[PDB]
């Protein structure tokens, strides 16, 4: 029977008892199979690494406060999901193993306001896009969200983990605007303008006054957020998504050296503009047996009949533009001249595609209007028992970056037999190279090639200057690791704030490398 | 002038051991030197917020010994970049007694600007005149975001979420890392620059695992040594209009047509600002030019002001940025919408240039990175003039900003003070920005004004409208308001507080936490 690490058999008991007593004997969850339902579906250790040895579903804020200080009482550490969808990251299964899992999201579901006119909603965690996408659609239609690739997540969990998508309102923690959260003790408090009583403008200014603190609560185990703002775009009158196909794998230096000009005064780049290789783009509409079947990585001539067979480029750009349809033509006008410079490049807007191919094109044009989408799953038919680990190290926008990150990572990946399926996303001034690891769950190898890995991606990138954006339980103690200018300097206030907040050492241990006193220098 | 806490004893071991560290001249206790560290601007005692001293180290490893020399002899430490916090206290410390960081004395070097990825690496000196002096002649494709006043703090006006009127407004949002030493005396560095070798600590805000810059902010947690900003790329063109609108009643329709066009970042490209007959007079004129009479101005003279100075009662200022064909677009939208209000009157840049033009043009500058000193013209209004903000949210509404208009003026007549008043339009949210000017020199007028911004702060607040930023007298009352849940707000605040500087040093009082050794003890 999983135990909570530090936690007698009999504080446990005591524990779960209270939490009965607060939220309703149905709403904790102590059972195998209801537990299992919570592993992470991709381990890249073994599997058994990150359990759960409960789930608590309070069914509002004051019940958050009670199971908190119930928490405290008998020393329950606690992890914390919206909607527990953080697939690449570890699901909703606890850095600390034998973590009770606080379920936010199943009784706390409500979108508790959307004002149409100053374009935000108030939110509860267990809002997922889909949910908040079919509210705006019946009730607030000039207004849509801004989705990540698949849309069952939380709109306030994706912004927590600081998660992003590709319309305008790309950056989820910049939209956010004001926060309830408890505190680690079990007080409640509502950061920004939330905090002045009968204020109206919770959700319209994210800072209010004296030290902001909002971002604090993100990549955090600082508090338990109960609801969140968040800004929301207004629908153009029209929009149009294009793809730009590149034959090269050398053209990546000189896409990037053309994007970034176009992007940094979001314009005429008017979302979040991405550029996928040809194996991220193929694995949407075709599995890897259907272009080899032999051990070791796929061989350049697989690659060639990807991009012929699917009418694609190695490196696949997709943009959207927004505005009445002048201003369209006119911007596509611009692109098409900047990328048209590259030999090889085709442009195809979504309305001239609609083959295999456009497959991505089409789920783009989705995605960038704010139209959840559940179609990048299909990435995971690539192979059987797939599952993927995030990679996703920040860099300069420059050519020069790029390449060497395409190089250093796919030949890494060719060592660990792990196919390089990634993309470069340029946000304003950074670029993001998003590597999607993929490999076989049920394969305890795989997934240990897949750890040893990323672990080699993370310190190659940081030895260049390149640090990681968000990662696994299994890594973040290796990622918090590598910001240590200071002596840990960053780490070290981090603890300071977590043993103030939190002495009981309860919420999310080991949460972005973050151990409070009682669990740290324990390896676990 | 002692610090509170600390005995003579402590004080002068402390300034020793300062001296040793910043040397001789970068530690003044002179009643001459401490002269100039006065609040220009007082706001009921005019000695309220006095220096015990005054130290300008020269590096971080300097800010570092001199805070540990401060711990070991609970010297409180207040905090400037530049001090020209005109408004909200000057180069005054909260805590009355504190010893002054003077980081913008030597900590003055543009460390870095990348023309092509628009950002520099500053330290707390640089000004936003260094700084455009800099890119003029370096990085010339680059423009600044400046407030209406050029001899601040780029890293000062940022760490109190001070803003200018670019589409780079909100300064905070466009700082990008930060140098930090804690209250005890260790340096970090904030997002991607905690990384060794980091080639990205400008280019995105947050790091890896919880975002803490936003706790630098209107804040004592620390002293800031370094701080990046992202820098807007010099549009092909620019031009700067006025809209004049004859109706105090017309503040509710100018408003409603604001936020629409604003809320997408176009047509209203730029922060959009609204300003009184008196905000734009003051500038260009003396009070005594219109009236010399008894108690609030007249109606007649308001008028008088309008007709002479070709100006309406509330006078739209914005810029259009791009291609002249798209500046000609976006000016054709703004007209078809703001001229369906009577009265309406539009003019650009290119096409007044009168004693009335004189806010129009200097607006030209500001919205353009080209900062100036033009508006201090203002603190010529009256004999003595100085003034406290007085600046809270809203949403922006009409109905919202007619309520502000009506409620801040009946009670600035009934203090007799002149209302001199912005409303502002951010993205989603509005100020109403009001300059209460006051005779520095007159006991009565500071009693007054305090008196009137304290009525001001708690009917906004009784009304859901809360203050953003506040003078060092008002940071207790305007921290009282956000009292959410019994006080929860403040009461993280002070946990925080009490984890980073369990000795109490860094500027205690600021936005009203106060450390244990000086909470609840009324200053
Ligand atoms: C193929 C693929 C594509 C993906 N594409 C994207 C993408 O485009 N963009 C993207 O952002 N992600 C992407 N992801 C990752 C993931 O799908 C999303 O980020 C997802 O939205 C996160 O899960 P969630 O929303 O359920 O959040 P949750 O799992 O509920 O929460 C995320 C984290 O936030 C914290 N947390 C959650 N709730 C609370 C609370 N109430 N209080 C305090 N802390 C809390 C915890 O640290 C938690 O682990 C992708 C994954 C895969 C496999
Ligand atoms: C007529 C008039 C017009 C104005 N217009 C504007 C305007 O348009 N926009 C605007 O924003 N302001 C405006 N102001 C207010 C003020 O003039 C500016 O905000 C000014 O830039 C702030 O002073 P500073 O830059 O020297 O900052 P400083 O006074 O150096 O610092 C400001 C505050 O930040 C903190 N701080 C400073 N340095 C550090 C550090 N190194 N570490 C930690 N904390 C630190 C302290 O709390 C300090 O009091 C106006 C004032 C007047 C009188
Ligand atoms: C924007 O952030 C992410 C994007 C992807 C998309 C992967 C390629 O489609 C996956 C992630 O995590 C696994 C992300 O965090
Ligand atoms: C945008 O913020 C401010 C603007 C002004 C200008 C007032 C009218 O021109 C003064 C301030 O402080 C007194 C501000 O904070």
């Amino acid at each position: 029977r999983t135990l909570p690490p530090g936690v007698s058999d009999e504080d446990f008991t005591s524990a779960l008892t209270a939490f009965r007593d607060v939220v309703g004997d149905e709403f904790v969850r102590t059972d195998e199979a209801e537990l299992a339902r919570f592993h992470d579906p991709y381990p890249v250790g073994d599997a058994d690494a990150h359990l759960a040895s409960a789930v608590i579903s309070p069914r509002d804020t004051e019940q958050v406060q009670e199971v908190v200080r119930i928490a405290n009482r008998y020393g329950i550490p606690l992890s914390v999901i919206s909607t527990g969808r953080n697939n690449g990251y570890g699901g909703s299964a606890p850095r600390l193993s034998g973590a009770v899992v606080v379920n936010t999201g199943e009784r706390m579901n409500r979108i508790l306001e959307v004002d149409e006119k100053l374009g935000y909603a108030l939110l509860e965690p267990g809002v997922t896009y889909f949910d908040l996408h079919e509210y705006l659609e019946a009730h607030a239609p000039s207004l849509m969200i801004d989705c990540p690739d698949l849309g069952w997540g939380s709109v306030v969990g994706n912004a927590l983990d600081r998660g992003a998508g590709y319309t305008p309102y790309g950056d989820h923690f910049m939209w956010q605007t004001g926060m309830e959260v408890v505190l680690p003790q079990g007080d409640v408090m509502r950061t920004g303008m939330g905090a002045l009583p009968g204020s109206t403008t919770w959700q319209l200014i994210p800072y209010g006054f004296g030290p902001y603190p909002d971002g604090m609560f993100t990549q955090s185990n600082l508090g338990i957020v109960t609801k969140m703002g968040i800004a929301l775009m207004q629908k153009p009158p029209a929009s149009m998504t294009y793809q730009i196909t590149f034959e090269n794998e050398s053209d990546l230096e000189q896409i990037v050296d053309i994007m970034l000009p176009l992007r940094i005064n979001m314009a005429p780049l008017q979302n979040v503009p991405v550029l996928r290789n040809i194996i991220l783009d193929a694995a949407v509409v075709s599995q890897r047996a259907d272009w080899y079947d032999g051990d070791g990585p796929l061989p350049p001539e697989a690659i060639e009949r990807m991009k012929k067979e699917l009418g694609l480029g190695y490196w696949n750009f997709y943009g959207t533009l927004y505005g009445p349809p002048q201003l369209i033509e006119m911007n596509y006008g611009i692109i098409k001249d900047a990328f048209g410079q590259i030999p090889g490049s085709r442009f195809q807007t979504h309305e001239e595609r609609h083959d295999r191919g456009a497959h991505v094109l089409q789920d783009r044009h989705k995605i960038n209007n704010g139209i959840p989408s559940l179609s990048e799953m299909k990435l995971m038919d690539w192979i059987p028992g797939a599952g993927h680990v995030g990679f996703s190290p920040i860099s300069p926008p420059v050519g020069r970056d790029a390449m060497k990150q395409f190089r250093m990572v796919r030949s890494r990946a060719d060592e660990y037999a792990k196919d390089y399926a990634a993309q470069f996303v340029v946000g304003l001034r950074e670029m993001h190279h998003i590597a999607l690891l993929l490999f076989d769950t049920q394969d305890a190898t795989a997934r240990n090639e897949t750890l040893a890995l990323t672990r080699l991606l993370i310190d190659e990138a940081a030895a260049e200057g390149y640090g990681e954006y968000r990662t696994h339980n299994a890594l973040m103690d290796q990622v918090m690791g590598t910001y240590n200018w200071g002596d840990g300097a960053l780490l070290k206030f981090h603890e300071a704030i977590k043993d103030a907040l939190d002495p009981n050492g309860i919420i999310a241990p080991g949460k972005s490398g973050v151990w409070p006193a009682r669990y740290r220098g324990k390896g676990l």
